[PDB]
């Protein structure tokens, strides 16, 4: 609690950081590398809603100009699900957190290219895109307290 008001005033997000690590029982004693790993946890929560949000939209008769960027989102996603966040979780666990850090950077950039496919118009998952991507900022800023 201390060590979490300690860690979440230094991110770009104090109440969002805090919610997300206070919500996790492994917070209540979990050490700085404990609170990034509570954090990937959170992204990939999101992240798993807007794959399964963007599978929805591709097989519901979509609008013929969304076709490119239901396309390119569901690419973003899986990258952030496949390769981002396992790669942030192993190295986190047994490895260089560098990495980890590399993992929040590709995961924050990817939920706003996905969104900014959508710019002149309505982004249909606009929030979701909007939450993985601070969520993303926040654990960076976590993880380079490990760096």
């Amino acid at each position: 609690n201390n060590l979490v008001e300690t860690t979440c005033k230094n991110t770009p997000n104090y109440q969002l950081c805090l919610k997300t690590l206070l919500s996790d029982k492994r917070s209540a004693t979990g050490d700085i590398t404990t609170l990034a790993l509570i954090m990937v946890d959170a992204i990939k929560a999101k992240a798993n809603q807007a794959a399964v949000t963007i599978s929805k939209l591709r097989h519901s008769n979509p609008p013929a100009a969304w076709k490119g960027p239901l396309k390119n989102c569901a690419f973003s996603y899986k990258v952030i699900l496949t390769a981002s966040l396992p790669e942030a979780i192993e190295a986190l666990t047994k490895g260089d957190p560098k990495f980890a850090e590399d993992g929040m950077v590709g995961s924050s950039g990817d939920a706003q290219e996905c969104e900014e496919y959508f710019k002149g118009s309505k982004s249909p998952f606009s929030a979701l895109n909007i939450a993985v991507h601070e969520l993303s900022d926040v654990g960076r800023a976590i993880v380079r307290n490990l760096l």
